[PDB]
């Protein structure tokens, strides 16, 4: 499902996101809008490595989720890739918060890097009463 923006907010804020591990949900926000434009049902395969990404955070097969074709898969997040193809996104929030819980944060997804850091990103908060 695509969310809308502060469907999406309130949504998160709910599930514990706020300034989890010193992350504003401003950033998250930033994050799932560059990763999916939230939606939920997103993959995108990577050819060069044999992995794909999953559902609104664009979590990689190799190393959080587990969909059994992926070389070298340690599955961090003990779930099915399929967990983060649902439109309930309770399970995808679980495995965004393990991968943000090793020392890289959220510099782990480089589109964070390229469109989030060192920006302004209170516009994807704001009037979302969050």
């Amino acid at each position: 499902k695509v969310f809308e923006r502060c469907e999406l907010a309130r949504t998160l804020k709910r599930l514990g996101m706020d300034g989890y591990r010193g992350i504003s949900l401003a950033n998250w926000m930033c994050l799932a809008k560059w990763e999916s434009g939230y939606n939920t049902r997103a993959t995108n395969y990577n050819a060069g490595d044999r992995s794909t990404d999953y559902g609104i955070f664009q979590i990689n097969s190799r190393y959080w989720c587990n969909d059994g074709k992926t070389p070298g898969a340690v599955n961090a997040c003990h779930l099915s890739c399929s967990a983060l193809l649902q439109d309930n996104i309770a399970d995808a929030v679980a495995c965004a918060k393990r991968v943000v819980r090793d020392p890289q944060g959220i510099r782990a997804w480089v589109a964070w890097r390229n469109h989030c850091q060192n920006r302004d990103v209170r516009q994807y908060v704001q009037g979302c009463g969050v």
